[PDB]
Parts: C-alpha cells; sequence; structure tokens
C-alpha cells in the first residue's frame, strides 16, 4: 500500500510479515533488497502502491527517487523518473516527489514512476528559487533556548545568539562536547519552534555514534560512516543542501546542524582534482565554501541556517588549515575550550570570544547593554574559572533575574 511503511518497518519483519507471500531463501538478502522482492509481488497483482523520495538528477538526463532513512543510499529500492517526467514538470535535484509506482517492464530494472500526486508538499503548480532571493540580514527573528538539558542552552542564548537563517560555526577540539552539543540544540528545536524543518547531517561520523543521534532528535537524521568512501559524503551533503533550498523555495523555515565541515571538505578534496599548501588543494575548498554559504535569511520569506562544527587540533595539517579559512565567514561563533572539559566542567564555553555579528537587532532592545557588560565583567576571568563564574548564578533561576538579586 505505501513504500514509507516498507523501508523503515523492522528488518525481521520482512521474513516474518512478508515471506509468507512464497519467497525461496532470504537468507543473506540486504534490507533494500528484501523490500524490493516484496513490491515487485505485492503490485504485480491487482494493487495500489504508493511511493515517495528524494530526487536525484545524474547526469545523462534522468533521476532516480532516493530513501531519506538510508541516508540516501542507492539500492534496488528506487524510483526511477524518466527524462520526460522532468521535462513537463520542473525537476530539480532535492525534490520530494510522492505518487503512485508500478514495476519494471522487462530490461528496466528499476521500479518506476507514473502518477505525481505531490511535488515537495503540493500538486504541480509552480516558484522563485534560491539563486534568484534576496539576501538582507541574518537577523529577523531570534531562536531562543532551572532543569539540566538547558544549562548548556542557556549559555547559547547568552554568548552566541542564533537567529532565524543564520551562518553558524562551531570550533571545537576533539572531547570538548560537540557530538553531544547538536542533540542538545536539535532538542530545543522541537521544544521551543516546532514550526521549522529540522535536518541533522553527520559527516564521517562514528556508527554508534549515529544510532545515539537519530533517536534522540526530533527531525530527519542524516549521515555517513567512517568506513565509506570520500564520494559518498559528497552525495549525502550534496543531498541535504539541494533538498533544504526547495524548501526554503516555499517559505519555509529550514535548519541543518552539519557536524564536520573539516571531514566535509576533506572528502572535496578527495574527489576534486587539479597547487596544494597544507594538504589540501587550493582549487578544492570551493565546493564546502558554497554549502555553508548557502545559509542565509531570505526575504521574500524563508530561512536556511546553518550551524556547522569546525574541527580544530586533530594533530594533522590538512584539518588545521580548512579551519583558517572559514575563521570568520559565518555570522555566528561558539567555541569549547579543551581545558574547561578536561576539568569536568562540560558546558565548556569559551564566553569571551562567542560572539555574533549584528546582534543589535537579532534581540529585544532591553538586552544589549546588560548582556555587553555582562562580558565587561567577564572580560579579565579566563578559562576555566570563566565557566564558574557564568555557571553558578546560571544554576539559580531562569535567564531574566540571573544578575537581578546578586550584584555587589
Ligand atoms: N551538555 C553536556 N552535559 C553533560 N556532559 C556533557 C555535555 N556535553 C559533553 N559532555 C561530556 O563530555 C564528554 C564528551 O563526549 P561527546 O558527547 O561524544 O562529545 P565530543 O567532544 O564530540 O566527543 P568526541 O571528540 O566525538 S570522542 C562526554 O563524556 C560527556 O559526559
Ligand atoms: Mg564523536
Amino acid at each position: 500500500m505505501n513504500l514509507t511503511e516498507l523501508k523503515n518497518t523492522p528488518v525481521s519483519e520482512l521474513i516474518t510479515l512478508g515471506e509468507n507471500m512464497g519467497l525461496e531463501n532470504l537468507a543473506r538478502m540486504r534490507k533494500q533488497d528484501i523490500i524490493f522482492a516484496i513490491l515487485k509481488q505485492h503490485a504485480k497483482s491487482g494493487e495500489d502502491i504508493f511511493g515517495d523520495g528524494v530526487l536525484e538528477i545524474l547526469q545523462d538526463g534522468f533521476g532516480f527517487l532516493r530513501s531519506a532513512d538510508s541516508s540516501y543510499l542507492a539500492g534496488p529500492d528506487d524510483i526511477y523518473v524518466s527524462p520526460s517526467q522532468i521535462r513537463r514538470f520542473n525537476l530539480r535535484t532535492g525534490d520530494t516527489i510522492s505518487g503512485k509506482i508500478r514495476p519494471p517492464k522487462e530490461g528496466e530494472r528499476y521500479f518506476a514512476l507514473l502518477k505525481v500526486n505531490e511535488v515537495n508538499f503540493d500538486k504541480p503548480e509552480n516558484n522563485k528559487i534560491l539563486f534568484e532571493n534576496l539576501t538582507p540580514l541574518h537577523a529577523n527573528s531570534r531562536l531562543r533556548m532551572g532543569s539540566t538539558e538547558d544549562l548548556t542552552a542557556r549559555v547559547l542564548d547568552l554568548a552566541s545568539p542564533i537567529g532565524r537563517g543564520q551562518r553558524g560555526l562551531i570550533v571545537a577540539p576533539p572531547k570538548a562536547g560537540k557530538t553531544m552539543l547538536l542533540q542538545n540544540i536539535a532538542q530545543s528545536i522541537a521544544y521551543n519552534h516546532p514550526d521549522c524543518v529540522l535536518m541533522v547531517l553527520l559527516i564521517d561520523e562514528r556508527p554508534e555514534e549515529v544510532t545515539e543521534m537519530q533517536r534522540l532528535v526530533k527531525g530527519e537524521v542524516v549521515a555517513s560512516t567512517f568506513d565509506e568512501p570520500a564520494s559518498r559524503h559528497v552525495q549525502v551533503a550534496e543531498m541535504v543542501i539541494e533538498k533544504a533550498k526547495r524548501l526554503v523555495e516555499h517559505k519555509k523555515d529550514v535548519i541543518i546542524l552539519l557536524d564536520s565541515i573539516t571531514r566535509l571538505a576533506r572528502a572535496y578534496n578527495t574527489v576534486v582534482p587539479a597547487v596544494l599548501t597544507g594538504g589540501v588543494d587550493a582549487n578544492a575548498l570551493h565546493r564546502p565554501k558554497r554549502f555553508f554559504g548557502a545559509a542565509r535569511n531570505v526575504e521574500e520569506g524563508g530561512s536556511l541556517t546553518i550551524i556547522a562544527t569546525a574541527l580544530i587540533d586533530t594533530g594533522s595539517k590538512m584539518d588545521e588549515v580548512i579551519y583558517e579559512e572559514f575563521k570568520g565567514t559565518g555570522n555566528m561563533e561558539l567555541h569549547l575550550s579543551r581545558k574547561i572539559a578536561e576539568k569536568r566542567v562540560f558546558p565548556a564555553i569559551d564566553y569571551n570570544r562567542s560572539g555574533t555579528r549584528k546582534e543589535e537587532l537579532l534581540t529585544t532592545q532591553e538586552e544589549l547593554q546588560k548582556m555587553w557588560i555582562l562580558r565587561k565583567i567577564i572580560h579579565p576571568m579566563g578559562e576555566i574559572d570563566a565557566m564558574e563564574f557564568l555557571i553558578n548564578k546560571l544554576a539559580m533561576t531562569k535567564t531574566n533575574d540571573d544578575f537581578f538579586e546578586m550584584m555587589k
């Protein structure tokens, strides 16, 4: 009846509730392999099979529909779309095509697309692409974040005020709390602004840390693992950013929580050839600069906001040079010191140097004069002790009267 079901359903409910259709031996069949053998048996005799996925136009002329569940990996369970179907409808990589599918004829090998119900959560009626929309400022609306899973969200709203559509960069050494900071920020998105679309992207990630991430975040989670080829990392990032573009064309506010822009740039460097000072090829950091460069604040309606992690102190010469490039391109900085976290103080934020560009119109009027002086009294603090001056007064009330009573 549906494809959105079979791809996500338990892996063993296919040999229990699908084998009873009369199949030979599903001993060593991959997840997507069996789903193909079930659809190519359910549809053969009078049915109404639905189908959905995200479009990826290849190079020749056609483009398949890929599963967001499989991190956009390609298998037998992909819906084929004819070049002629990319003609009548103005199709661009990143479109969510939902419609009635059909079994292969004789030699097609890929389930083809027939009827097209909704193109990007809407009937085929087309508008203004991202490359045409004006880009005035990151600051229009703000996304603000005495419990426990709010104490790190508290210093986030004080150090680096996030905006509804903003280029964000988190600079953190390994083991400072970055892979756990994203699952902290993502939590406070569906707990404050559930209207926003959420996509978490993890490039060159650890397998067991992917599962922890997807079973904790309220939204879409796509990732690549450190065993997958350099070309694979490119695809997932090329799929997420192109899809998020299609939604922003539809006035929708999208947020991307990218992890490892360095490991993403390290991927592009490996694929894009052709002049390499510091390990990285000079004419290669163009592609990852474009990814991060898309995060804007559309005037015509919409919001693209990427907050990516720029890894430092990896030891590798390459990862060091990648940050040197992005240093100031983003208009939001959130540092994590590997000395505050060293002494088991884990909200390890270098508050002193974590400001945002043009934060004057990102907040309420009566908020700046206190925020600056609140830092002017934290300027001569330091490292470990600095995160003890703004954690004790923070442990009391919410955010407002945090510095009201105690001001001797
Ligand atoms: N918000 C937080 N609250 C409490 N503890 C935290 C927080 N963030 C990080 N930590 C602690 O700091 C450690 C950091 O581990 P992770 O959550 O994996 O972060 P990480 O810096 O990305 O680690 P790596 O470099 O990927 S192995 C964990 O053992 C946590 O106990
Ligand atoms: Mg990690």
